[PDB]
């Protein structure tokens, strides 16, 4: 399908890290970070099961997502069913 086509973002992208491994991903994104966080991350000090929130944003979506799902990066929406 696709992401983007008269959509919007509609989302609440939240995070759930487990330990290093999960961080060690999302600190990536920080460097070209698309997304801003919302409570709360600092990412620089992100630890195991941790929970912070980003918000809805949307248009980049794609690639937030997408680098949320080809992983399954811990990642917690509640606009599902």
């Amino acid at each position: 399908h696709h992401s983007g086509e008269h959509f919007e973002g509609e989302k609440v992208f939240r995070v759930n890290v487990e330990d290093e491994n999960d961080i060690s991903e999302l600190h990536e994104l920080a460097s070209t970070r698309q997304i801003d966080f919302w409570k709360p991350d600092s990412v620089t000090q992100i630890k195991p099961h941790s929970t912070v929130d980003f918000r809805v944003k949307a248009e980049d979506i794609l690639a937030v997502e997408d680098f949320l799902e080809q992983n399954e990066l811990q990642y917690e929406v509640l606009i599902n069913n």
